[PDB]
RNA sequence: UUUUUUUUUUUUUUUUUUUUUUUUUUUUUUUUUU
């Protein structure tokens, strides 16, 4: 059982498990609560491993069912166990990623049933983040399956984070990398300021951070409509000089070939293409 | 105003003909128009 901070390198354990299974000529099953992550992990594993066949089993697709490495959803595994598939006899490792996202009601019963129904020759690898309820999951699994499981945790984040506040064309650091609040900086922030964004607000930020070599930016707006307005407010700003635009255009043109000819003229596609040529997206 | 994609089961034909069942009897010479 591994419970480490985010961006600490949890995927190294899964890669080593897959390599061990390939060396022993056994099978591995990878499972995630969310179907969105399955495709991304499938692509990542296909790129990373060249001597190992990778498969995918979801409610929409089914690629290489006979491969030695399979990525599927929890309900797919539940149905497979209920049917009594013959490939389970060769499975050595089952990996559950993002365990801390399974504390829901619909996601909870299927996970417990899958854990209960698994045979005794299968070993477990568990990955998640730091959550208050960590020892209980491991204890329950080790009691139900009567197996030895080790709980491994990390002290702190390998990369540190800081919290700042922006006000009137400069940035005030108020929490440092040690998670210690700075009262004087907050007081100065209160003093210097003595509603919503304006039309000349996002340009005032896309230039200050650009000159500081901190360009890669993700802005969180809690509204579908406000994001489009904010993106449209950024006018006369570009990040592709002459070849990045051509490469992006080629990638977009090749990608949307799978659609029909009259389905590529939709306004959303045109607006996204126009925005993507300058390095801005929603 | 963020957040929400749900869809159950089955495999390759029973063996020996046509028959296919009820109310009681008689007597000695051609041809046409009559
Ligand atoms: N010991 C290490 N030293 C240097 N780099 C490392 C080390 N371990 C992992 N990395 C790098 O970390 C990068 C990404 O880390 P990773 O994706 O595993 O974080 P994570 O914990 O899985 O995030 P999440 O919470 O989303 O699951 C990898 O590309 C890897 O090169």
């Amino acid at each position: 059982f591994v419970a480490a901070h985010t961006s600490a390198g949890k995927t190294v354990v899964a890669e080593y498990a897959i390599a061990m299974a390939h060396r022993n000529m056994t099978k591995t099953i990878y499972t995630s609560p969310i179907k969105a992550l399955s495709n991304q992990k499938f692509r990542d594993f296909k790129e990373t491993f060249d001597d190992v066949n990778i498969g995918l089993i979801t409610g929409d697709v089914q690629i290489n069912p006979d491969a030695n490495c399979l990525i599927m959803t929890t309900e797919i595994l539940r149905s497979m166990l209920y049917r009594g598939a013959d490939l389970i006899r060769d499975v050595e490792f089952v990996i559950f990623d993002q365990v801390h996202y399974v504390n829901d009601q619909d996601r909870g019963v299927v996970w417990e049933e899958v854990i209960i129904m698994l045979p005794q020759h299968v070993k477990f690898i568990l990955l998640s983040a730091t959550v208050p309820n960590t020892y209980e999951f491991a204890n329950w699994i080790g009691r139900t399956k009567q197996k030895n499981i080790y709980v491994i945790s990390t002290p702190k984040r390998p990369v540190p984070l800081e919290i700042n506040i922006w006000a009137k064309k400069e940035l005030i650091p108020v929490i440092n990398q040690n998670s210690e609040f700075l009262e004087a900086n907050f007081r100065k922030h209160k003093e210097i300021l003595n509603d919503g964004p304006s039309k000349k607000t996002w340009p005032e930020i896309v230039n200050y951070l650009r000159k500081r070599e901190l360009l890669p930016m993700v802005v969180f707006v809690f509204s579908k409509k406000r994001c489009e307005e904010y993106a449209d407010w950024l006018e006369g700003i570009n990040f592709c000089n002459n070849k990045e635009k051509s490469q992006i255009h080629m990638f977009i043109e090749k990608s949307i070939t799978r659609l029909k000819k009259e389905d590529r003229d939709l306004p959303q596609i045109l607006k996204t293409r126009s925005l993507l040529e300058r390095g801005i997206a929603v």
